[PDB]
């Protein structure tokens, strides 16, 4: 249950994103889903925002400047948007329609 206001820090499917300013153990990091910058360690200079339900990870620079991916991949069965074909493919394997 989350619908961001236009221009708020949101994921591609308009949910509010959680800021992660600390690192858990076993943290593998990610490549920013918007700019592709590697984010291997969370610090005060380089931190992340995440939407858990979308598996959407963005660096603080892209999130706060409202940068968006210029290519969107959509699931035909539920309409959900993804930043890559690989993430759409992982979703699609287990999707037969809206949850
Ligand atoms: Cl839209
Ligand atoms: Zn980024
Ligand atoms: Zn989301
Ligand atoms: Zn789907």
């Amino acid at each position: 249950g989350s619908s961001a206001a236009p221009g708020a820090i949101q994921c591609m499917n308009r949910h509010k994103m959680e800021r992660h300013g600390k690192m858990p153990a076993g943290y593998k990091g990610f490549d920013c889903n918007v700019c592709d910058q590697p984010m291997l360690k969370i610090t005060e200079k380089a931190y992340m925002y995440r939407c858990e339900k979308c598996d959407y990870d963005v660096c603080n620079q892209c999130a706060e400047s409202r940068k968006f991916k210029e290519v969107h991949f959509l699931c035909a069965k539920c309409g959900k948007k993804f930043p890559s074909q690989t993430k759409l493919q992982y979703h699609s394997r287990g999707c037969r329609g809206p949850s």
